[PDB]
C-alpha cells in the first residue's frame, strides 16, 4: 500500500491518498535566559592593546544589549497575530512584578528548570549563557584599575567567543522585528531543543516525533524576544504541539478541463477550486488551501491548522462523484484553454488544448506520450520528465501504484449555448440553477 | 476614549477606531562611505604564522572589495520599483565625474558632514570606517618587506575587528542584490541612526517620532550599494520621512455574510470587500488593502503611501449606512457558506454556517460563548480564545470598549430567486440595477 | 533604437519593446565537497587555556556537522518542486552505493575535477575546503595526548579561519531546510564559480553571458545539501543555463478604462488581463504573469520558463488591434473607477476617474501635466514624478523614444445597458456572446 494515487479523467483532478497527519494545534513556550552583567565604562588608564581589544569587544557587548532594548518598544502587536499570542502572553508575564527574580532564583543552582509563571503558565526556564559570571570573575579585574597591566590575548578570544552568540540572538532578532521563524541554533541550539523536547508534559510517543524531526519543529517554532530587565535577557521560544497525528492526509491537484471542438475556441471550460490538502481531523477535515503550508517528510504531513478550513467529510464524495447530492462541490467556469499541467505525487496531470505541445518522455527513451486535445494524465512509471509549451516539469521519481479512473469528461454534459461561462467561484448545483434560469427565459416567453 | 470598535450585526463588519497615523510620504538618503585602502598583492618572503594570517585576513578583504565591484553591474533597474529611485537617483550621481572627491574632502576631517551634490541634492554624508588609514599606517609596514619578521598576533585581531563590518556589509548586499531592507546594524549602528535623524532637516517633532521608533524607521527603510571608486566605498541609506502624522485611523473587519434557512444549503452570500486600514489624508482616505504594510505601535500605524489606493472621504459611510446615496459601497456575492473567524483589535467576528462549531472561550471558565447560524461578534472582556470548528484562534488581550450595533442582517432583504450570486467585485447599486434586470425578462414577457 | 514605447489610448495599454530575452531551460549541477575529519572526543589532561579554545572551537565543528547530519532527513521532497528536482536526483546517486568514494580518489590529487556518476550525470566537483588535512596534521597532535603541553594561538586562530566557512554553510542550511538561494558566496565564492562556469560544456558564447553576470546567476542558482557519509560532506549546487538567447522580449502594461460621464458614477470599465512580460520562444510566446520572476539588466530579461505560459504568437495582436480575429484578447468587465498609475520603462499610464488629482511634475519647474477623467500617457521626458492622489510614484529616467499611438477608447463603443459590467476573467468575443444573449432577450419577448 503506502502511497497510491487516482486520476479521475472525468473531473481533471487527482487524489493522492495514503499519507499520515501530524497536524499543529497547540503551543509550548519556553523562556530562554541570559544572564547579562550591567557594568559602567570604566576608564582604563593605560592604551594596551590587549587591553584596547577588550575595551571594543565589550562595546560590542554594550551595543547589542541596547539594540535588545530597543525591541522592548516593538512587542505591543496587532492583529492576528494569534500565531505568537501564546508567546506574548509569556512575555506581559515577565514584565510584572517583577517575575524575573523567580527565574534568576530557579536557575541560581542549575541551567534548566521548571518555575511556575504567575497567571498559572509552567515554563521550562533555561540558562544557555552566563556572561554575568564571566564578566565579572574574569574582566572585571582587568578593567578595575588605574593602569592595565594583567591582560592576555586568550582572555581577549575567550572573550569574543561567549560573547557571539549574543551578538547573533542579537543580529536576528533586530533584522526580524524581535519574532525570528524558523528557530535558529543560536536561538537554541539543537542539543537544548532535544533537552527541552524530553523534558515536556507531553506523550512518550509525541517526543520520539519531535525529536526524530527537530528540524521540522524548528520551522513550525517562534522565538520572541521579551524582556531585559535585571541583569538578565530573556526571550520565549514557541514549540509547537501537534495535536493530531497519523490520521490519514490526501492531496488534491486540480486543472482545467475544457471541450475541445474544432472551432475557433469557442469552448466552455470547468474547473474544481477544491484543490490542496486534506487530513481526517474531528469528526471533520481540515483543509489547507496554500499547499505551502503543509511539510510533508515521507509518508508524513506537517501542518498548521491555523491556515485552514474546516469542511463536513462530505467533501471527498466530489472524488467519487461530482454530482452526489449531498455535497455541493465547488468549481469554477471560464473560457481560458490555455495549456498547463500539475506534477502530483505519482504523475501529472496535463491540461493540453489549441497548438500546444504536450509530451512526456524518458531521458534516454525519448519521447514515451503524447497528449491529445483535452485533460490526461501519465504516471511516473518510466517518465522522467513533462513537456507542456516551452517549460519542462519533472516528474516525482517517488515509488507508488497509480490508478486511472476512467470516466466521461463532465464538461461534456454541458450545452455551451445555455453554459454559464465566467463564474468565479461556484458550484455544481449553482451552475444548474443558472443553467434553469437561462432556460426558463428562452422557452417561457 | 483611546481605542475604541465598532461592530455592525447588519453588515458583518467592524471597525477598529482611535488610531493615529504616521504615514511614509518622502525619503531622505545619506551617502554612507567606507574609505579603503587600495594594495597590489605585496610578497612577504618570510612563511610566518603570524604574518600568514594577516595575509588570508587580507584575501578576505580583496574578495569583499571585488564582491561589491560586481555588484555595481546590479544597480541598472526595472521598473516600479519607486521605492528605491530616490536612492538610486544618488548612486548615479556619485558616479559623475567624478563626485567622489567632494565625498573624500568633506570627510577628510571629520567623519559626519553635509555634502552638496551636483544635482542640488544636499546629502548628509558619513565616514563609518576607514580602512585606508588602518592598512597603510599599521599593515602596510609588514608586509612591504623582503622577509616579515615584526608582527604581532594583537594586529591580526585588531584587523579582524576593523574588517568584520566590512564582510558583513558586502555579505547582506550580497545575497540581496544590492538592496537590503530592513537596514542592519551593520549598514548603519544605531549611534550612528540616532546621530544622523538629530542632524536631519525635519522638524523637531519628527526628530522625536523617528527616534523613539528607531526599529520601526529601520523596517521602512533601504540600504542601497552605490559606487566603490577611488579608495572609497559608498552606498546610500533611504531614510522614511512621514508627512502625515496624528490623522485618525480605523481599521475595517469584514467576514461572510449569509443566509441561514433550514434548506440543503441554497443560501446567499455577501461580503463587504473594502477591508484594510484607513487613514485621513489631505481631505480624502488613504485606504491599505494589504495589512501587512501597516505597522502599529501602540495606538500609531506606521504605513507607506506608496502601497496605498485614495478614495474619497463619503468611503467610511459603508460604516455607518451601507446604503447610502452618496457613496457605492463595495461589495462581492458569493454562496460559499463556510465557516470562519477574523479577529479584531478589541474583539472577533465569528460568521458560523451549517455544522460547524463555533465557541469563544475563556481559558480557566470553559466556554462562554457559542455562536449560532449567521455573522456575530464578541468583545475580548472575559474572552481568551476562539474556536471554529478546528482551528484555534487567539482574541486580542487589548483593552479597549466595544459597541454592539445590532441591526437586520443585509442579506434578509434580498429575494434569492433574484439575487445575482457570484459578482466577484461588484457594490450595493451594482447588485441592484442587476436585480432590476431579472426582474425586467421576468414581469415583461 | 534600443529601448522603446507606444502607448494605445485605444485600450490604455503600453509595451516596452526592445529587449533582448535570456531564458533559463536547464540545469547544471555540481557537487561541492568539504573533507571533513572523524574525531572521537579525546581528553587532553590539562586545563590549558590555549587548549579549551581549541576545544570548544572543536565542539563548534562537531554541532555543525551533527545539524549537516539532521539535514539529511528532510530531502525527501513534494512535490513541485520541480525547481530542484535535478539537484536532488544527484543528491540520490550520491548515497549510492557508496558513490562518494569516486569523488574522493578524484580529488585526492586536485581541487576541482570531473567525475562520471553511477546514472551517466558528468558532474564538475570540486574540494573548496581540506579540513580533514588541517586537524589531523595540525590539531591531532596537540590533543593526543596525555597533558596538552605545545599548543600555540596563532592554530587557534588558523583553526577558527579554516573553521569559519563550514560554520556558515551550516548556518545557512538550517535555517533554510537545506535548500538556499541565491548561491551565497560561502556556498561557492566567486573564483570558484567563475572558474565552475569556465569549465562547463556551454557554448564560449554563453561563458561570457554568465561570467558578465554572476550575480544574477546567483539569484538564479539552488544550493542543495545533500549527505555527509565518509569523512566527506557535498552539497549540489545547481547552475541555471539559459537555452533561449537575444531573442525580442517586450513587457506589456494595462490599466483600467472606464467612460467618464457625468453622472454619480454609474460608468462600464474594462481591463486588459494579459499584463507582464512577453519574450519570443520556439515559434511560440513565452509569457510570465509575475512580473517579479524576470530580472531586467540593461536590456536584457532574465527569466525562469518554469514560471511561465506558453501563448500563441498572435497574442501580440491585441497590441495592435484588439478586435483582430485571429486571437481572442483577454479583458475584464468592472466598475471599480478608482484612480491608479502605472510606471512604465519610458513613461507612466495614469488612469484618472472621479475626483482624483492626477498631475506630472518637474522637481524643479513644477507641475508641467495634469491628467483628466479618462486613462491617458505622459512620457518620462521632461516628467520627474506623478502624483494620483495622495500617493507619489517616479518615473523612470531612463532614455527612449515614446509613441503616443492615438485612438478611441474602446470602451465607448459598448452600450452600458447591455454591457456585462462583471466578467472576472473574460475576452472580447466572450463580452459580445454575452452582449448578444442580452439582446435576443429584449427584442424576441
Amino acid at each position: 500500500q503506502n502511497i497510491t494515487e487516482e486520476f479521475y479523467q472525468s473531473t481533471c483532478s487527482a487524489v493522492s491518498k495514503g499519507y499520515l497527519s501530524a497536524l499543529r494545534t497547540g503551543w509550548y513556550t519556553s523562556v530562554i535566559t541570559i544572564e547579562l552583567s550591567n557594568i559602567k565604562e570604566n576608564k582604563c588608564n593605560g592604551t594596551d592593546a590587549k587591553v584596547k581589544l577588550i575595551k571594543q569587544e565589550l562595546d560590542k557587548y554594550k551595543n547589542a544589549v541596547t539594540e535588545l532594548q530597543l525591541l522592548n518598544s516593538a512587542l505591543s502587536a496587532t492583529g492576528s497575530g494569534s500565531a505568537i499570542a501564546s508567546g506574548v502572553a509569556v512575555c506581559k508575564v515577565l514584565h510584572l512584578e517583577g517575575e524575573v527574580n523567580k527565574i534568576k532564583s530557579a536557575l541560581l543552582s542549575t541551567n534548566k528548570a521548571v518555575v511556575s509563571l504567575s497567571n498559572g503558565v509552567s515554563v521550562l526556564t533555561f540558562k544557555v549563557l552566563d556572561l554575568k559570571n564571566y564578566i565579572d570573575k574574569q574582566l572585571l579585574p582587568i578593567l578595575n584599575k588605574q593602569s592595565c597591566s594583567i591582560s592576555n590575548i586568550e582572555t581577549v578570544i575567550e572573550f569574543q567567543q561567549k560573547n557571539n552568540r549574543l551578538l547573533e540572538i542579537t543580529r536576528e532578532f533586530s533584522v526580524n522585528a524581535g519574532v525570528t521563524t524558523p528557530v535558529s541554533t543560536y536561538m537554541l541550539t539543537n542539543s537544548e531543543l532535544l533537552s527541552l523536547i524530553n523534558d515536556m508534559p507531553i506523550t512518550n510517543d509525541q517526543k520520539k516525533l519531535m525529536s526524530n524531526n527537530v528540524q521540522i519543529v524548528r520551522q513550525q517554532s517562534y522565538s520572541i524576544m521579551c524582556i531585559i530587565k535585571e541583569e538578565v535577557l530573556a526571550y520565549v521560544v514557541q514549540l509547537p504541539l501537534y495535536g493530531v497525528i497519523d490520521t490519514p492526509c490526501w492531496k488534491l491537484h486540480t486543472s482545467p478541463l475544457c471541450t475541445t471542438n474544432t472551432k475557433e475556441g469557442s469552448n466552455i471550460c470547468l474547473t474544481r477550486t477544491d484543490r490542496g490538502w486534506y487530513c481526517d481531523n474531528a469528526g471533520s477535515v481540515s483543509f489547507f488551501p496554500q499547499a505551502e503550508t503543509c511539510k510533508v517528510q515521507s509518508n508524513r504531513v506537517f501542518c498548521d491548522t491555523m491556515n485552514s478550513r474546516t469542511l463536513p467529510s462530505e467533501v471527498n464524495l466530489c472524488n467519487v462523484d461530482i454530482f452526489n447530492p449531498k455535497y455541493d462541490c465547488k468549481i469554477m467556469t471560464s473560457k481560458t484553454d490555455v495549456s498547463s499541467s500539475v506534477i502530483t505525487s505519482l504523475g501529472a496531470i496535463v491540461s493540453c488544448y489549441g497548438k500546444t505541445k504536450c509530451t512526456a518522455s524518458n531521458k534516454n527513451r525519448g519521447i514515451i506520450k503524447t497528449f491529445s486535445n483535452g485533460c490526461d494524465y501519465v504516471s511516473n512509471k518510466g517518465v522522467d520528465t513533462v513537456s507542456v509549451g516551452n517549460t519542462l516539469y519533472y516528474v516525482n521519481k517517488q515509488e507508488g501504484k497509480s490508478l486511472y479512473v476512467k470516466g466521461e469528461p463532465i464538461i461534456n454534459f454541458y450545452d455551451p449555448l445555455v453554459f454559464p461561462s465566467d463564474e468565479f467561484d461556484a458550484s455544481i448545483s449553482q451552475v444548474n440553477e443558472k443553467i434553469n434560469q437561462s432556460l426558463a427565459f428562452i422557452r417561457k416567453s
